[PDB]
Parts: C-alpha cells; structure tokens; sequence
C-alpha cells in the first residue's frame, strides 16, 4: 500500500493526562463488526457497495465497554475480510482507504483505484488482512464525533459460476498502538452512553395519540402521504415535540375552568396538574388530542369537592371558526351542568356534517411553532404506522394511526441518549426462539421506516415480538424486504 | 518581518498517509492570484478595505489545479502587491497580516500599526513583497473551513487625486509547501472552481416568459426595487422561488379542472401530475409572476384520445379568488376544458378598462416569498435582461428579468462554493477578443454595472460573452459603460 | 490475486518470450533544448490506477479478429496523469500496461495484443498481419495480470499537444471464446520512470487536452430537443430496423450542430417570418429568429424549424410590433403540400385571423393530412420543392447491431389521432448546448453512460453514447428502458470500443 506508517501513542504520551493499558487477550482475538455481513449475487452490477466502516472504538465490543469509563484514545486497528467461495467461481473485488475529510456523493470503480487500494480475488483462501491506521489532526481523539479514517469495498467484476451468493464477513481487533488517556467515573458522561431501544413486546405498547393498546402495524395506502401529527413526536435526544406528554395517562386529555355567558359556555385551558398554560410555544396544553377535523365527545369530571351527585358530564366540541385552543378558549355544549374545574378524556369522535367521514390522519388548525411534517424518505422506504382500536363512529376504519408508542418517548426522554450515526437499525425478534423477524430503520427525527414486499408489509409479521437496537448504519443502506 | 520561522510538513510528517512534493518551477515566478483585483479612489476614506485574503492554496492558479488532487496542504506563501499611479496622487496604503483565532470584525488605521505590516506609498514603481506566514494550531489543513491567516488591506492616509488607481496580487509558495494525501481528481466539491457558460447574449433564454433574450438595459428611476420570484437563484446552486432548472418550465401552468356553482377552477398540482404541497414555494414550480393584470393561458387536455381541436384559452383573472398559494385558481373560457389540463402562458392583459400594465410587479399569492434586490450603492444599478413578448396597451412590449435561464441551470449543476464578496465578469466580442465593459455579479444572483451618462450597456453590441475575472469585494469601482 | 484456492485447473503465470525490440531512450534527450523539466509525484510512479479506456469484454458473439481494445501512447492514459497534462505543454517518455484477465475453469480461448510503430497507417489489421509486429498471445484463463511495455518511437526531441502519429497497442481476439457469459477485463497504467512533462502553460486553456463529461440534471428536468416540451419517458422503437434521420436535435459529440438544431431550449419548433399576401392566398417570407435574413446555405431551413412530417401544422404568432390593441395573437395553419418549401425561404398558410406584417409563432398541435389518415412522428418534411436539390440534411441513423436497439426519449405533446400521443428525440436540448460549449475530443469508439440513481447512487442500467449523438441500449426480452426510474442521472465511464457487450436493461 501507499501509506506511510502512523504513530499512535508517541503523541499523546506527553500533553495528555494518563496512558492507560488494555487486557492482552483483547489484542489477540479477532472480534466482528457490527455490521459485518454482506452477499454478493449474480444479479450485482460493478460498483455496488459491499460494506463501509470508518475507525474508532465502536467496532468491537469490548473497547466499547471499555471507553465508558476513559475519555479518550489514539491508534490503529487491523481488519479481516473472509469470503466463501470454491474453485469453480470468477470475480474480484475492491478494498479502497477514504482519508477522513473526504465528502463526495459516489465513487465508480475507476476512480476506487485511485485511493491506495487491494484487488482481491474471490477464490482465495486465506483472510485478506488490511492496515486501518489513524490520519489525525490532532495529538488524540477526544470523545466528540469527528470524521475518521473509512474503509470502502466495492464490486470490481461481476461475478460467474459454474442461484450461487457468496457470503462474507469482517472481523476487526486493535494493533498493540491502541490506548486509553484518561479514568473518568464511568458512565456519567453523556458522550459515551449508547442508544437502547425497551424491552417490551408490542402487543404490551401504548398509542401516543388516544388512550388504549397497539395491537398491529400497517403501512397506509397511499406510499407519499405527508403525516403532520403533533402528539408522540419526540426527537431522539430526548426532545419532546408539539403537545407529546411523557407519561401514558396524560394523552388526549383536558383540564380547564368552565365560564357562563350569554354568548355560549366554554373552557378557559389550563394544564393537566392546576399550573396555568402559557401560550409560549405550545400549539396546545400538554396532552391535547390531535384528531383532526370531527367533533369530539369530552366526558369529564368534578374536582375539588366532596361531591355528591353524579360526577360524569360529557361535552360536545365542535370545530368551527370559534374553535381556537392555542388562544386556551374552546366552546362546548352538553347536557348536565359543568362548572367550576373540569378533567376529562376524549372518549369518541363523530363527523361534522349529517353525511360526512371522519378521516383521522389529520389534525386541526389551532390558529405557531408546530411540529415539522415526515417525509417519506429513500429508496422504497415507507413509514410504518401503529395501529389502535378505538370508537370512531361513521368512518373509514377504526384504527387510529401514529408513528410511535408512548413507552418509546417515554423511555428516549429518560435515557438522553446522543446520535452517533445518520440513522439506527432495529431487529424485530421474536422473544421465544430468538429468530430475526425482519429489519427495520430508526431516523432521528422519530419514525420507523421499512422497505415492504409486494402486497404485504410489517402486517404479516406476529405481534408479539421485540424490537432490539443493532448499530448506527448510513441513510444509504440498504434494507431488505419484510413480508 | 517580526515573525519567528514557521516549519512546513515536518509536523505533519508523522500522522498522515502520504506528504507529496510539487514543482521546483511554481516556486520561481509571481503569477496573479483570482482574487487580486481592487481599485483606490477618492470615495473611498481612510479606514476601508481594499482585500482581504484568507492563506490557502486557491491563491494562486497552479496550486488551486493541483489542489483538486490532493486532500490537505501545509506551508507558507509569498505575496506581491502592484500599483498604478501618476506622479499627481498622494496617499499611503497598508497590509497587515491578522492571526487567526483573532476576532473584532472592525480594526482602526491605528491599530492595523501593531500587526506584522508594510506600510507603501502609491507612487511607487516597483511592487511591494510581503510574506504571508502560516500560523496554525493543528497539525495540517484539511479542504475545509477552518480560520486561517488574513492579509488585510486598508488605505492609511486620505487621497488627493474620476481617477481611479488599479492594482493587483501576484502570489507565488514558499519552499515549504506541500500537499499531503492523493485522491482522485475534481471529485470533491469542496475545491471547485466557479465558471460562467461561453454561450453568446442572443442565444441565451429568458427566465420569466418563453422568448430569448433581446438587449440588456438599466431602469430609468434606478431607485426602483424589484421582488421577482422567477430566475432567482444564488451562487452556490440554491433556488429561490418559485424557479425551475429547464428553459420549458417557464411560465407553465397544470391542474385539474373543477366546476363550482361560480364559474370554474383549477386545482394545481406540479409540473408532472406529483400533487402540490403547500409549503416553502409559494406556487407550483414554474407559475408565471406578472403581476397586477389578466392573463390568457392556453392549454390541451393530457389524454391519449384527442380529436377535433385539442386547445382551449383560460382567461384568469387576479381578484380575490386568485389565490395560488392554497392552490386553486378561476378563469373564464369560451371553450369546455375537463381532466387534466397543461398550458403555458401566451399573453397578458390590463386588468380593467384604460388602466396600463407594468411588468415589474409581482402577484399576491397570499391573501414564503423570496428577498427583494436592493441596489448596492457606490453609483450602480441592476442590469436588466429584455425579451420580446406579446404585451397590450403597455408601456414596453417587452419583459425584464436579472438572470437568464442557463445561467440558473448552470449554478445548479456546478454547486462551486464562494470566496468573495463579489465576482467580476467581463463582456468581450467573440470575434476580435476585446474588451466591452465590466460588470459585477453579486452571491444573491443579479448582475449590475455603473452606467454612463447619457447611455447605459444598452449601447453595446449583442453577441458578447461574459468571462469571469476575478472575486473582487463590495467596493470595487467599474469604469462607466456606455457613451 | 487468488492463486491459492483455486487448484491447479488455470494457468497462473503466462510464459512469454522477450519482444523483438530494441529498449528505447526516455527523457534525456529533451535536456538540452526544452525550457523546463519538471518532476512529478513519485507516489504516482509506482500505483497501477485504471486507465479511462480501462474496460472490454470478450463475448462469444465475436469473431476471430475483433478490436478488444485500442491505446495511443500519450498522457491520457492515466487519470492523474491526464489531470496533469493540462498543465504542462510536451511529453517523453514510455508507459507501463497491466492486462487483468480472469476466466473460470471452464472457458477457452486467446488473445493476442502488438505494438505498431508510428506512421504505419492502415485499416482493418487483420489476425495474420498482427503476428508479424512485436506481439505477445495470452490466454483468458491466466492469474497473474499480463505486463507489456509500451515504449516510445518517435523522430523528434519531445513531443507536442498537436495532431503526430504515436505508438499504438492494439488487442484483438485470437480464436473464438467458448464456454449467457462475458468476461471483463480491466487495463491498468503506470509511467515508466522516464516521463516527464515539459513547459509550464495556464491550466485548462487549451482544446487538445480536454475531458468529455455529461450534465449533472435528471431525467425529469431535460427539455425535449423536436418539441417544446419535458421528457417524461425513455422508450424504444418496435421496428428495430426502422431507419431514423431527424433534423432537430442533432449534434457530433466533438460539439458541431447538424442540420436545423438550435442551441437555446426556447427557439425550437419556431417560425418568423414576413406576411405576403397575393391575389393567390398568404404566406411567409421566411427570416432567422432573430430578425436577419435566411440564405439558402448548408441549412435546410431557418433554425429552430419543426421537422414533424407528413402531416398538418397549427403555429400560433404575434405581430413584433410594440402598439399591440385587442387580440394579438393569431393562429396559422399550414399544409405540407406542393407550395410548402422552407429551403427556398416561403410557406403558405390560411387563418381566420388577419395578421400582417413581422410574425413569430411556436407551433401548437398538428393534425392529420387527409380525412382518415394518421399522424406518424417517425418522419420528417420534404424541405425542397423538387427532389434533385441538395438540401445538405443529417445523415441517416442505423443501430450498430449486437443486439443493440436506440433510445428515444418521449414528451406530453398535442398530436390529434395518432399511434401515440407522444413525440420522440434522440438527444435532450440539455445534452446539446452542453457539448457545443465544451469543446471536448473524442479518444474511442463509443462512451460508457451509467443511469444513476441520485439518492442512493446505484446502478439502474448501462448505455453507449456514439460520437455521431445517440444513446442505444440492449433491451431486456420482453421489456425495455421504460421499466426505470424517471430521474436517474447519466454519469460518464469509460471510452469503450465499438463491440462492447452491454447488460441487458429492464425486465
């Protein structure tokens, strides 16, 4: 190869605080990556990327049990490639080493030779070993993201036997330049915690919109529809968006004082625990239905008495131009008499008109620093959606959609994970025989996309499996099809 | 100079891949920089800023060719500044060199002293050498953006000569330069070079309406600013608008056609049946934005089967149900028009009976626009591109725009970055190769110049071809085009 | 390479005998008279990076004695040093050539690959005519990659940028290939340590030492080249040996317009003229878009005139004239009848409208000529009056065999009762105005497109670019291009030669 060698340790020995050590029996066996299978097919064309990695301590997972408690670290790690091939078969291969800094959309398979490169031949035998060495800017690598050194493989000439794939996998383990800088207490520091994904099946998951069960998932008909929901809408970090609660008995519910006019009887919205509602940036208070464009049936009940009567007093929301909840007014009409203090839930919804249908993938118009829309994003790529039993009476179906379940918000917001990748991979699991059910992909904005089969989806898979974080892949990669 | 030695590649020698070596002849002669021109005059105060220029290898025409090669670069260069003046212009100039990690944003002609600096004259004869030293805090300089070291150019003492004094920057590297790890040439985006198209004015579309480009001219009250939303597209490839790519989008209108007990309507979508989001566009990509009249769109029906007379002429009206934005329109037609309908925009007329048409206005969408085009002082005014269009009782039967369509195309397929304030294009003759008038064109997409009295580039020839020059900054002075 | 598990069934190591050639000198000779001599990297002088003629397949549909691949000793035999070269001005020196072949244990066969001096100028060398120059015969079963060096012949001190004959490799197939099958082979270059560029001249100036490279639009966003319209759809013809000569829309890959092909997307299917009028009927004088006069030269009509054929044409105009009152437009119909001679400069129509004077139109929709005939947009208008004129028009297109079949690119276009309603190209507006700016020189016999997709950046199919300027493919049984994405973008390969094997596209 063209490279010059690298130094790992020799530079960060004297500016830094400590140079620790690591078990030597770490440094001898080789470890997978984590995302360290790839097949090649005949029906692969010259240029498709096999696998793509890039350098830090994340491709093995003892140094990455390890680095929770150091702050940071210098040096090389060396690769293994091993394919699966008899002597009856033709094809080679390319194994290319991108410079950190490096940003381009595509590279063909001309211009891989130009970086210091390994053309392997598919019958070989033993591992191809390559040399994956630290191009630094700097003394050491702190604990931030930073672009680092890539290795890239392609197809280089098709491949012709004599329905024959050939399967490969990457296995990875530390040069003895490979050290730690600093103890620090260990996992206290946010950089170095890893994102987890809760271990509950999904037929136990609540809906982040209205209160009960989510019992399966579908994909909608239509495969470029814009969803704008504004309850469950909550970034990976630990950001709530819109009006999303963080418990699940909070969801599509309605506190507020009740005042008598000659103009009609309303609500004056407070929030959910007796503090009063600021209109900062909330369309709405926090745990607000989103259910668009209907009437709603709010059944709710006396607070702060020692009540005698009958408690339970359902109100009818109407949404018209008076409707405004960002202003903390709405009017309703009812059949008791509400007064004072008032928590309730949506109970069912019913349409506007005497003929009309209730379509629940909207939202209303409050009247203002909403939640962003989803794009279907990719590929084929297609945003699977949780569906949920409840009331929706004169309507196309009574499967309440979202995008995720409440014990997911709940369990990010706790967890204050950072994104260390441009997207995540999750692994449907059955908890029983352990069996990979299908892949699916977790962008940061909070939405579960997959790629579907032709006439079926995440529909036909069992609903009582467990969703399980893998790694952080690219936007680019590619899924395979669920059905 | 008060500055110690600063050591080129032998820090870097050690943590990266390659370190590569250049040619013994580039480190010989002075050649002019692509950002070397400026202008002293006595507008200008003591105080203003004639360059300013941030050390990398885009200083100088050699190492920005060999830098799209290569990943990183460390080393110093060597400066060489000219004047052009008589033995009748008194006045001095300065050139201090600025430390990075240095931040004030405005510095005294007292406090430039302390800096390393050359003070000049500009009466002299023989140019001034200064060196431009690489102070850094890292171990190179990856392609990126990241504070180098500034040369900085101020006018030390006031000017008693329209006489202006030209001058130049001829760069050359010291011998300490080197470039560091080879990829494969022009891939990145990063080290691009920014061009403009070498096609005649007469064969250069309008943006605005379908014709070609007529003449250009300046505005009569120069004063006037303009907000229009076709054609408007920066340097660095981001449409702004409602402008298309292609020359056949222009002023293009498609929708689906409903009846209503008032009249009928369209219901937009895109240019190829993809339905419409209301959202950042104010319209459909390619809607017409002559303003305060009546058009006269003529359409045919997108269907396989056809017969008769397939064309039919909507007159739309701008009341208060044209409203594009929410994306229905009405018009009025003597023909019986259903389906899908696609029709470009074939002429306009005035709004009521004796009132005149003005073809600078824009129409009201909302009942997300795009920023209007101020002009820049310093005696300039915006340069105005003419095309013959089909327009009654008018003032001109002819259509303005700021930037033809090629151009857009242009910068949306280049996507170079930018390095100065301005870029300065020429106007030469293609036949003899002389030189026609000088004209700027400012990073938010529009060109003006400084016309003369009397006249304007509307006494030029109309097959020239713009030639980039050089990236100047806001201040540089254009001789008076016209007679 | 792969040596180790892959028995003893191939070859591994091709036995060759030395060539008869003398060793030749390199860049000492160019010391004492050039001006400068300038080093280059010495990370380039050891790496083997492809070359841009780096691809050739060997399929058996090809005979004994079919070209593989064909290089002329220069710099442009190496991307870096390609890069390089325009630079500099001048050259010496020789070049290293590395051959990949890799068959299976199954297959058969030979090539045979010699060098053939400057000046030495002929066409068609056959098989018996090769083994008399310095040659070397290698199998398509060897391991290790065939090494041939390809020195410098020359008369001169250096070399130049101008037009000089230089040595050649020249690799043809020697006996036929046996085994759905190719085998891809790759070529790989290195300088020699003797090269070395010469005079330092501004970069990119000159035309010599230029590189052919497509736009960067998608499909959706190119603009028809025959109608005023966007492309929406990539089909090809049932008659796979129907001829094609379209007038509009025609342009050499060196960037040199052929018949009535305009530049700008806007002046296509245009009409401006003057209105006569005689006591017989109406008609056009016709002039050049711009307002010049039209003389009967090289071009068989002004440019921008519609080519549609056969059939009946509906141009809307406007008077040029600024006092415009009431309705300015008017529609014109014209009939391709015995008065209909564009290359004379004349028309005839009949309106409802009255319109005199300047007029310039676009034309609208056409229509049958008869009662109960159909609109075929496969053709193209008879431009003189009577036949015997040279009407200097663009030659015919024929599909260059091996299975290969033309692409055509489709508009939305109002055509009443036809086949289809839709109009066919050969090349985008975008594609044409691209290659008259650039200038670049054609170094193969064809050129490797790949349709990209432009987010995930895959690979969807592979096309030819001929440097006459048209696209072919080999379709798929039963299906075509039109299975694919509408907006994939065209990347530029390699320089391939003329008997490349293309992947069938579409399903």
């Amino acid at each position: 190869l063209p490279l010059e060698p690298v130094v790992g340790a020799a530079t960060a020995a004297a500016t830094a605080g400590q140079v620790n050590l690591i078990d030597p029996w770490i440094m001898n066996n080789f470890v997978q990556a984590p995302e360290g299978e790839f097949t090649i097919s005949p029906n692969n064309t010259p240029g498709d990327i096999l696998f793509d990695l890039h350098l830090g301590p994340h491709l093995n997972p003892f140094l990455q049990h390890l680095s929770q408690m150091y702050n940071g670290w210098v040096g090389n790690m060396r690769v293994r490639v091993m394919l699966a091939g008899n002597a009856f078969t033709a094809g080679k291969i390319i194994i290319c080493c991108v410079p950190p800094g490096f940003a381009s959309q595509n590279i063909s398979i001309g211009q891989a030779t130009m970086f210091p490169h390994v053309i392997a031949d598919v019958r070989v035998l033993e591992p191809i070993e390559i040399p994956l060495d630290d191009v630094r800017n700097v003394l050491f690598h702190t604990n931030e993201n930073r672009p680092t050194m890539r290795l890239l493989c392609m197809l280089y000439t098709p491949l012709r036997a004599g329905p024959f794939v050939i399967a490969g996998r990457v296995l990875t383990c530390p040069s003895p330049d490979f050290n730690f800088l600093f103890l620090v207490p260990p996992s206290v520091e946010q950089k170095t915690r890893q994102l987890t994904v809760p271990n509950i099946p999904l037929n136990n998951l609540a809906n982040s919109r209205v209160p009960a069960m989510i019992n399966k998932m579908t994909v909608s008909t239509d495969q470029n529809q814009v969803v704008q929901f504004q309850n469950g809408r909550c970034t990976l970090e630990g950001q709530l968006l819109g009006t999303t609660p963080v418990s699940a008995s909070q969801v599509a519910r309605i506190r507020g004082k009740v005042f008598s006019t000659a103009s009609g009887k309303g609500l004056n919205l407070t929030e959910l625990d007796g503090t009063p509602y600021h209109a900062f940036e909330s369309p709405a208070p926090l745990g607000f239905p989103d259910i668009g464009a209907c009437d709603w049936h709010v059944s709710t009940f006396k607070v702060d008495q020692n009540l005698s009567g009958d408690p339970m007093s359902r109100l009818d929301v109407k949404q018209n131009a008076p409707f405004a909840p960002h202003l903390g007014s709405i009017e309703f009409t009812s059949d008791q008499d509400p007064t004072g203090d008032q928590l309730g839930t949506l109970a069912w919804v019913s349409p506007s008109t005497s003929g009309a249908r209730v379509d629940p993938w909207k939202i209303p118009s409050y009247g203002t620093h909403l939640a962003p829309p989803i794009f279907p994003p990719g590929f084929g790529e297609a945003i699977v959606y949780f569906m949920s039993d409840f009331p929706i009476v004169s309507g196309n179906t009574a499967q309440v959609p979202c995008t995720l379940p409440q014990e997911f918000v709940s369990h990010f917001v706790e967890q204050q994970a950072p994104v260390r990748g441009e997207a995540a991979l999750l692994h449907y699991v059955d908890p029983d025989t352990h069996r990979n059910l299908g892949e699916f992909k977790l962008y940061p904005d909070g939405f579960i996309t997959c790629v579907p089969n032709t006439g079926g989806g995440p529909q036909n898979l069992p609903t009582n499996g467990v969703f399980v974080f893998s790694s952080w892949v690219s936007r680019y990669y590619q899924l395979k099809p669920v059905g």
